């Protein structure tokens, strides 16, 4: 595997995967070395961060170098002469779908290039296709390169890996090893609700617990830096952009993931096995300090053998089939990922007007890719929300165990019952609030 950057990697037609184990200095050391060389050789460059949190960490590593930050996660003074841009994976792919002039970047740098968000998968397909066509160079950085299946990468200090029965519910006995520990534990859970139950159990046992989710990360993660705690109970939000001074990770190795059932609806299936890349990220929270040997990773089962049931792979093809490349050429998925989907290239290419609807439903509408595709390919216009109310009864959306209701643009209170059901529009309070506002015609 390639673990060291060399300037020769910046030549066109080169796609290099830098296999950088957790704690090896991917962002603090390697990324600045790449960016410095790119600037010196006058290469127009885009740096692709998986999240806003990671984008902000990159600015710290790149501080003082001329980078244009195309994210509101960073506020610095641009000189206007920067040739290096920085944006999130989703921003990049979203811009590819717009009628804009996507610059001809000579170099693409993708951090956390294992990320399986549809926009990340699609970005890797676009980038790798451009490299194969001879138009650019790319560097993909990750602890787990796409196509590899090692959940136990290297670390700065040896990690003790033990498979155990991991509790996934509150317990009154049977798991003394959880609470007998005198150190600090990061515990990964599949959902906020599940974490609430485990955190409540630990708190009743006298432990100090901080809970992390996407909603609460900004305020609560700071508390892990400045307050005493025994346990961090966190969703997958902490697989990237989050480090802890801990000596143990507990990982049930399960997650929820969207799955398309019978091509007809999307459910949040699981909890079911996490991917090797995710398990490696979770484990990678510990074993980071050479002077603190003895860290422990306690895990509850195996990783996903196939992630092909994950809806994100098909969604990535829906995005890529609708990104213009050259004379109606369609990019392929990155080769080590290409067999995760069984659709023919072009199956999801929409004609001009339906494609514009698709794009607007994802951007302004903030709908999942799969759902936006169903609506746009049905010939529905962006502002016509009648489909949110005319599904079959089994598509009724519930709020607190009663049918959810919305005041529509036409002044009628109607039960939310979309023609196509995607569990991601109502999987938590924030999602449901957002979909209600969409159904009411408020955006």
């Amino acid at each position: 595997p390639v673990e060291c950057f060399e300037p020769s990697m910046l030549k066109k037609k080169q796609l290099t995967v830098l296999d950088l184990h957790p704690g090896a200095g991917k962002t603090r050391r390697v990324l600045p070395e790449i960016v410095r060389e790119a600037i010196k050789t006058r290469l127009r460059t885009v740096i692709l961060a998986p999240t806003r949190v990671v984008a902000a960490e990159m600015e710290e590593a790149l501080r003082g170098l001329p980078v244009r930050y195309m994210t509101t996660a960073v506020n610095v003074t641009h000189s206007g002469t920067e040739i290096v841009d920085l944006m999130c994976h989703a921003t990049f792919t979203s811009r590819l779908l717009q009628p804009i002039r996507v610059p001809n970047y000579n170099l693409y740098i993708m951090d956390e290039a294992h990320f399986t968000d549809p926009s990340s998968i699609a970005a890797r397909g676009y980038i790798s296709t451009r490299v194969e066509m001879g138009e650019a160079a790319a560097i993909f950085m990750t602890a787990t390169p796409p196509g590899t299946r090692d959940a136990f990468p290297d670390s700065n200090s040896p990690i003790m890996d033990t498979e155990v029965e991991v509790p996934e519910r509150a317990w009154s006995s049977g798991f003394d090893w959880v609470t007998d520990h005198s150190g600090k534990t990061v515990w990964f859970v599949p959902s906020v609700r599940n974490g609430n139950e485990i955190a409540a159990c630990l708190t009743k046992a006298g432990k100090r617990v901080i809970q992390l989710s996407r909603k609460t990360f900004e305020t609560e993660f700071q508390k892990t830096k400045h307050q005493e705690w025994d346990f961090v109970v966190t969703t997958d939000i902490s697989e990237m952009g989050a480090n802890f001074k801990a000596d143990r990770v507990i990982d049930s190795r399960r997650c929820l993931k969207p799955v398309i059932l019978d091509g007809e609806r999307v459910i949040l299936a699981g909890p079911m096995p996490v991917t090797h890349a995710s398990a490696a990220q979770r484990r990678g929270r510990i074993g980071r300090n050479p002077n603190k040997p003895g860290d422990e990773y306690l895990y509850g089962g195996g990783c996903a053998e196939t992630d092909e049931d994950h809806a994100h792979w098909l969604e990535a093809r829906m995005l890529l089939d609708n990104i213009y490349l050259q004379d109606g050429l369609i990019a392929s998925l990155y080769r080590p990922e290409a067999d995760k989907v069984a659709a023919i290239e072009g199956e999801f290419k929409l004609r001009t007007e339906q494609r514009k609807t698709f794009v607007e439903l994802m951007k302004r509408g903030d709908l999942p890719v799969w759902l936006a595709y169903q609506v746009a390919s049905a010939g529905i216009t962006y502002t016509d929300r009648r489909w949110c109310f005319d599904g079959t009864t089994n598509n009724t959306i519930m709020e607190d165990s009663v049918p959810a209701e919305v005041w529509t643009r036409h002044g009628e209170k109607r039960v939310l019952k979309p023609r196509w059901m995607d569990a991601r529009v109502c999987s938590d309070h924030a999602a449901l609030k957002s979909f209600k506002e969409f159904a009411a015609g408020k955006r």
